[PDB]
């Protein structure tokens, strides 16, 4: 029984309010610090004319202030679409028309929306009342994903694909110890995995400065606030283990996810320290990061799998008759569909699964089983 994220980071800030959970170059805020910031930029947005179900998108480089946005939107139960804060003027456009967003939240188009300035609201800010009912099946969030070839589709996500995160996972064992690193663009869905399972759990998140990635900052920075649950893309992974692979073992845990990764990567990086390395998928449609597989021993690695499911995300290889390859995923994960009600059928599909129907989004990635319960993709 998951309840919504506002909910869930509430009894999050009562429980461990003076815990550091942003971290920004030296400047850092506490849960109870966070927490009246929220509340007081939540009646700020109300002030706004934003109301219940707003398609608001936001644009705002890496600071503290963005991730007050991101809670203040979803506690007056707003439809956040993030922004690439490096993207052109034209793929915004493209962006908003898709998501049919009302509003563009932004620190720096032309469409059917009001641009509202990011500074100004955070000026206005004076907890006040009227917050709405939200449902783990409200929606939480648009995402736009291409797939192996059409143009960028919208994915609605609901409050529960990222409301899961705040359960521990016990592959990685993480607690409100834990410190996470933003680095993945918010426009992406991993970068989910840093900013709520750190915001939903009592942890840290120490953000990284906005632009693409400076891997010497990045260094100082994993050791000086002592990142501690690591995730990564494929090209950081990769180019970490090639310029720097001893900073792969600050952390305790090192997530790899996004695409295929040369299996000789991982054994460089799993030889080279007491940090578990982890092969991960995820995608945009189940909201998040989706599974995970321990990297055991440099020479225990053929594609390495991507594990065994998060908790309450259900993942199923079926056959070609929609029976048990190619990968399934079910569970509070899965996405409420596309914009396109008609695409959504076709990749959205009930499947009955050990006595019950089960809604499956259908992932196009051509897979098959371990011997030792593992899921494997292969191309
Ligand atoms: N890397 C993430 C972490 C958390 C949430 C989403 C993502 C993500 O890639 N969202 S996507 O929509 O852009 N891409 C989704 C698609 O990418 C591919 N893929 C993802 N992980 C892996 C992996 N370990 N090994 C091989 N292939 C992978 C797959 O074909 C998946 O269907
Ligand atoms: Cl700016
Ligand atoms: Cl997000
Ligand atoms: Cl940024």
């Amino acid at each position: 029984q998951l309840k919504a994220v506002p909910d869930i980071f509430d009894e999050i800030s009562q429980r461990f309010p003076d815990r550091v959970a942003l971290i920004f170059d030296q400047r850092k805020i506490t849960y109870r610090e966070l927490a009246e910031q929220c509340s007081a930029l939540a009646a700020v947005l109300q002030n706004n004319c934003l109301i219940k179900g707003d398609i608001v998108a936001i644009k705002i480089e890496r600071s503290p202030e963005l991730y007050i946005f991101m809670l203040a939107l979803m506690k007056i139960g707003a439809v956040m679409v993030p922004v690439n804060s490096n993207s052109p003027e034209r793929y915004i456009g493209e962006v908003l028309s898709a998501a049919g967003a009302r509003y563009l939240i932004s620190d720096d188009p032309g469409g059917a929306w009001h641009v509202l300035s990011s500074r100004t609201l955070i000026q206005n800010c004076t907890r006040s009342g009227n917050y709405p009912v939200l449902s783990a099946d409200d929606p939480a969030l648009i995402l736009m994903t291409s797939g192996s070839t059409g143009k960028p589709k919208s994915v609605l996500i609901a409050h529960r694909g990222i409301a899961r995160l705040g359960l521990p996972v016990p592959a990685l064992g993480n607690s409100e110890r834990d410190c996470y690193l933003q680095i993945a663009d918010i426009s992406f869905a991993a970068s989910a995995n840093e900013i709520w399972m750190a915001l939903l759990t009592g942890a840290c998140l120490t953000i990284a400065p906005p632009g693409l990635p400076d891997l010497m900052a990045l260094a100082r920075q994993i050791e000086s606030d002592n990142v501690t649950m690591l995730f990564l893309s494929g090209g950081l992974f990769r180019l970490f283990v090639e310029v720097s692979v001893e900073t792969l073992h600050i952390p305790d845990c090192v997530v790899v996810s996004g695409d295929f990764v040369n299996p000789r990567l991982f054994s460089v990086a799993v030889q080279a320290g007491k940090a578990k390395i982890f092969n991960g998928l995820g995608c945009t449609e189940n909201s998040a990061i989706s599974s995970l597989y321990h990297i055991q021993s440099a020479a225990a690695l053929s594609p390495v799998p991507v594990g065994t499911p998060l908790p309450l995300v259900e993942m199923v290889v079926f056959n070609e008759r929609l029976q048990p390859g190619e990968l399934f995923i079910a569970g509070a994960g899965v996405a409420l569909g596309y914009s396109d009600p008609q695409l959504t059928a076709e990749r959205f599909i009930t499947i009955p699964y050990q006595g019950t129907d089960m809604l499956f989004y259908r992932t196009d990635d051509r897979a098959t089983y371990d011997q030792d319960r593992n899921i494997v993709l292969v191309g």
